[PDB]
């Protein structure tokens, strides 16, 4: 389906994210993000912080257990040599915050793709400080075309994958610990 939609969790995988990427057209740097909620909690959109880039998509609002959300972002339009870098936050029904970092650089001569996922205690807005934590201090994962698992605390764990290209895909599955 499309960026901004909530879909059946079983429909998330690389091919729907390739479709989301294609729908953005041939911009230099862009990302399709899919997150499968198998957490046993409903998620409610909080906000998205863009360090670089933009999205025309509203974060999918309410994401029940058994659903996945689809989202996208792209570099700022025009003659700016920048990528797409930001943090998505969702509130979970337990009162905590699920946060997801993505970082897709302009210049692959020197930079590469990164991502991260964390649960924050309480209700925490995505912002520059959260970006800095997730990027510099909380052991982000490379977008290396491989899967990476990590415990999140709070009765949850993550398993996710990001490709290594400037037309990026980020696929994350949040499950019970």
């Amino acid at each position: 389906d499309v960026a901004g939609a909530v879909i059946d969790g079983a429909g998330l995988g690389p091919d729907v994210l390739k479709t989301v990427l294609e729908a953005l057209g041939n911009v230099k740097r862009k990302i399709a993000v899919g997150i499968d909620n198998e957490s046993g909690k409903t998620w409610t959109a909080m906000n998205t912080y863009f360090r670089s880039g933009t999205s025309d998509i509203v974060l999918p609002h309410k994401v029940a257990h058994g659903k996945a959300l689809l989202y996208n972002g792209q570099k700022n339009r025009g003659p700016v040599a920048t990528g797409v870098v930001g943090v998505i936050a969702y509130s979970m029904s337990d009162g905590n915050t699920l946060a997801v970092l993505f970082s897709v650089p302009y210049d692959y001569n020197w930079y590469s793709n990164w991502w991260n996922v964390r649960v924050y205690k309480g209700q925490k807005r995505a912002d520059q400080r959260m970006y800095e934590e997730l990027y510099y201090h909380r052991s982000p994962f490379r977008g290396d075309n491989g899967w990476h698992s990590r415990g999140l605390g709070y009765g949850l764990k993550s398993r996710g994958f990001m490709n290594s290209s400037g037309h990026a895909i980020l696929e994350i599955h949040v499950t019970k610990a």
